[PDB]
């Protein structure tokens, strides 16, 4: 059961929860439906296990990248929004809410890398990679220098990689292809290669990870970085005098970063879905439901659309709003967990001299069709296992 | 060495052999040509032992689903009917013995899932589903039960929960197609929903099996059950006054049991195509030949039509063909094992509560697809071996 | 670190390496560039170690089907020749050197299987596969046999099953298709059972390998045996008088044998692609090249037309050149590895009576996808688990040794 009248709500800890409640009192005044806001500790491995048996809670807030196992499971329900609202959000984070092509959560906030700079060594950040060389002699000259962010993770070098025309799986009709795999393409090919000689040629260290860098930035030793929202707090405290911006375009074409939807889906097994229709669609994407959450703890780039406009006085946000929109949204699909270990070590590999661009590239294309597919294979690890659990208690109890 | 002039043929011993034999000993005295009628022991695992080799049978009698993986192991030969004797026949039945998109057996009996009631506690069957939590309370209220069937088995539940629109894989043009599953769909959803409902209304207990089954109907217990025409003989026994029956409609459209088609095959290495051609499609698919079986043991309702209507004056028979032209006939593929395991999980936690239905039906469709690609390994484990197991301890943290 | 200003090309010792060094001195005194030819040891198996490290020679010169190993790790640069240098060469041995739509080498010499006879007890030899049973009954009258070739291989029963329609994959528009098998269609059938039914007529003999095969035509006890350029060293020395021809037609369709196309990739890592380009073009792929390759050690039928007219006067090669145009060209895809291991137990099983013609070729249609898709599986994480595990030990002695 999941409590008929009473909307449960399930959010991350560290998301403006009290901003949330403060929401979910003003539904209260309206039509007088009480509401609950737990934050619960990993919820997001809690919920494939309670959902699944009925239980749960009524709505769920998380990345939208999570939600395509969810709703492989059949335990979100489809949404059903109409043109008219659908437009008072931004088109594509509509995407990032599809699975199968059906609507299985509305979006919320949305989170991309930005570009992070010093004002004070680099008062104007350069616009091309193909200038970042030649800037950082000039800064190296002075002690510093040009550029410094997370080599050991794709999900940072991505950007620079997927630039030219690197993608992860082609999506196109609102559905995505497992066996069309970019990581290969000639896009992908001078992406790396571009990157291989920042390194090669004593711009970038290769064993640069993500506390290195940071930390790089937080002293100023380094002009720029690449690094999202989440790392905000942290360069106030330095004292760093830094903006933010979009992206530096390599071969004239803008990086393109993956994106991260915050997003909140109902359960199927929730008897109230015309109550979360409610409350979510008429009040919380709305400026007034957005400024009590965003208060509590800022959200960042908001997919409504009206309220980011006005949240757009902070560049800060309407940077991150800029490289979200021309970035690719980061596939909810089972076989993305392939494409992250085939392209780590691609681009590890490919970094320190082990293999070539060529090679560690079309090494990685391989490598997904290995890990995700064949994993897929283990899934029958769990099938069979109830043969385990049925053989016990068929018999006996 | 099939002796080139004979035909020796292969069916099961509860089959009617003896009236086979009779057809047999007919086909001597016109061609001058002996035919043998064997019964071996479970032939149906022999057959493709000794088929490969090239030995064995030149027709073998069994059900079509196991002649998908025959026709595989090219050991079944093509038959080529003319388009004269295909209109004797059936249409759907020639659906039942399509691998390929190639005909690889003649058909000759089906055998389906019916309504079989008890006449005395109702002499009027419901036609619908949804009237069955009614038609419960008003029979509880007189010591009995209203529908009482086996519930362990997809074989069983499957009529009613495809009866909106789900299916095993889908058919069209003669061929399956292997990624189209439809055992999540919205026909079947809602279909699961109301054998779901059924139980946690108390109208009917999770742990039913066949025995119980068999047992409530046989005694006067239950009013009405879901079974074959292999249970019509016991019940004849228990004396209750019962009559078979179309299944109950569900949402206006059919119940959709599945189809078993008892057919023969010729076999690809026998020298006697001709002869067992001019056997099957002249002597035994008759009037006079299916008689003369169906005179030895009831073959149940037949696939030749001019028969079939002749056979139909039996309520019982004709409600078993009825049933049948509704129902969806069960693909003879080797995916259809798994479509079985992973169906089997969904309804038992359904039916016991452990899941949803709409979390255990779309998981059954992850089992299906698995459980399917990891046959593949087993076989090409095995199959390598024998040209000539687990390998598992695959491994992370990276979160911080 | 493959050394910029000079060329160092790859050959298996076995081939006119001298020939080519002729070629590659020849090339200096015109450019000023050293061109130098290795030959070392398992060197099809050395360079994809350490053309992934970005290192090895400029050119190797191999048989085409393992470049496609070597492309999908994108070991080999794309090669840009105009239509205008394209046309000098076979149509077919174009098609060789053929990856993802992409070509990926130069093509140089042809190899295919030919029917090799004896011209003292068969001068005319037969046209035709059916007639070779009444042939061989005349000669076991004399007390020898007709044909005798290896039966253990399916490179060698292959021709005869692929006469009437079968084909290993579907090439089509400059690509295979990993899901068009052409093992158990109606062609291949009839196929095997003619092979089959010669070997229970007692024509030919189920346990009759290479080396039976060979012996036995070098000894003048076979009129005929099937095989290829490379076993007529072994002939020339037995003294027997041998001919060499086209094989024979099978139901009015000749025989498609497969083809081995030698050929030169560039190297992906190498710096100096328009110098091999340079070299390859117009210094090697013409006639007064290929006369210096073909003088150390003879390459057989070259892709080369000009210098093919030439070679051709030898009506051996002439011959074997033939049997290439008519043949299909060898699929340089992984899943080639099954279908040979699927074929090898069909023709075997099928010709020892294990099973029958139907049910053997269907068997490999099966064997075929079962282990190239599980087997490909497998080696991928191997070559992961193995590496994964191998990354965390570095780590290890970073801050211990
Ligand atoms: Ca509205
Ligand atoms: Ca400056
Ligand atoms: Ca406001
Ligand atoms: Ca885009
Ligand atoms: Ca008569
Ligand atoms: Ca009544
Ligand atoms: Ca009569
Ligand atoms: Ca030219
Ligand atoms: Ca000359
Ligand atoms: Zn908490
Ligand atoms: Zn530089
Ligand atoms: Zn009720
Ligand atoms: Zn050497
Ligand atoms: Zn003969």
């Amino acid at each position: 059961k999941i409590e008929e009248g009473k909307l449960v709500i399930w959010i991350n800890g560290d998301k403006g929860y009290n901003g949330l409640a403060e929401v979910g009192k003003k539904f209260e005044k309206d039509t007088g439906i009480k509401v609950t806001v737990e934050h619960p500790d990993k919820l997001e491995e809690k919920f494939p296990q309670v959902a699944a048996t009925g239980d749960g809670p009524d709505i769920i807030f998380w990345a939208h990248d999570r939600f395509g196992g969810y709703a492989q499971s059949g335990l979100l329900a489809e949404i059903t929004p109409d043109k008219a609202f659908q437009d008072k959000l931004y088109p594509f984070t509509w995407d990032a809410v599809r699975y199968n092509g059906k609507l299985i959560a509305y979006p919320i906030a949305v989170e991309a890398l930005s570009l992070i700079y010093n004002k004070d060594l680099l008062p104007n950040p350069p616009k091309t990679w193909e200038e970042i060389p030649a800037l950082d002699k000039e800064l190296k000259a002075k002690g510093k220098s040009a550029l410094m962010f997370n080599l050991q993770e794709p999900y940072f070098t991505w950007p620079l990689i997927a630039a030219d025309g690197g993608y992860a799986f082609k999506y196109e009709n609102g559905k995505y292809d497992i066996k069309d795999v970019g990581v290969d393409n000639a896009g992908a090919k001078a992406g790396l290669t571009f990157l291989v000689d920042l390194i090669k040629n004593k711009h970038m260290n290769a064993d640069t990870d993500y506390s290195i860098a940071e930390a790089a930035f937080n002293k100023g030793e380094t002009a720029m970085t690449i690094n999202g929202p989440w790392a905000w707090s942290n360069i106030d405290t330095s004292k760093v005098n830094y903006g933010v911006t979009v992206l530096p375009t390599f071969k004239g074409q803008p990086s393109k970063p993956f994106v991260g939807v915050l997003s909140a889906g109902i359960n199927a097994a929730s008897p109230n879905k015309e109550l979360a229709k409610e409350f979510l669609e008429n009040y919380l994407l709305t400026d007034e439901g957005l400024e009590a959450v965003n208060k509590d703890k800022p959200l960042g780039a908001v997919a409504l659309k009206s309220y980011e406009e006005e949240l757009a006085k902070d560049p800060r946000i309407a940077a991150t709003m800029e490289n979200a929109q021309k970035g690719e949204i980061m596939p909810n699909i089972p076989q993305m967990s392939a494409f992250w270990y085939a392209v780590r070590t691609a681009v590890i590999n490919a970094a320190s001299g082990r293999q070539t661009v060529d090679a560690a590239l079309a090494a990685a294309q391989t490598n997904a069709a290995a890990m995700a597919t064949l994993e897929k294979l283990m899934k029958a690890f769990e099938s069979l296992k109830s043969f385990q659990q049925q053989q016990q208690q068929q018999q006996q109890q």
